[PDB]
């Protein structure tokens, strides 16, 4: 696919499962970004807090999502930089998550 | 800082592929989107709308056809809109799919890494 787009990883929720949400976001992601360089044009992260429902758990304990220029040379980086992007995962949890790459249709409405 | 969350928060509306099922993704991109957002008002900052194309697996369809966020500064001002215009909101999801949608509040971690 030629345009932006945005690769997503997102996951699931589970009681009792452990997602280290801060050496995720203090650690990890800049780790990833680092190797990632131009491949990817920014990130993002959140933490889930509810569902739909009162009461309801969220889908996805955390996520977080690459917008890049080119999908291509995201997964170029992703390949040369695996070893080391999926070695420091244990880290933070043992979730296994989601994965999507998404056309952006609307990046941002206000601009 | 704060005696209680109220921080910056993502709503997630989320449509599982269904392989075959309809998705209208212009209908719901300049109509229903920006009705949604209208209704809103300032309790949205902002809206994100996606069109999903692939999962990790070489072929695999992605998890969600589509999916869009409403990045909100107060889960209270996005939930009074949602008890005013909900109705609304909801009915208007068979003009575009039949696909029921998996709905998520986040907290926004990090709202773009170079900001």
């Amino acid at each position: 696919f030629q345009g932006m787009i945005k690769v997503n990883v997102m996951y699931p929720y589970t009681e009792g499962a452990r997602f280290d949400h801060a050496y995720y976001c203090d650690r990890h992601m800049p780790m990833v970004k680092a190797r990632l360089g131009s491949a990817c044009a920014y990130y993002t992260v959140e933490k889930g807090l509810a569902g739909s429902a009162s009461g309801a758990p969220p889908a996805f304990v955390a996520m977080c999502a690459f917008i890049c220029d080119s999908a291509e040379n995201f997964y170029a980086a992703m390949y040369y930089h695996g070893a080391e992007i999926l070695g420091d995962i244990a880290n933070y949890t043992d979730i296994a998550p989601v994965l999507q790459i998404s056309e952006v249709v609307v990046e941002r409405s206000d601009r």
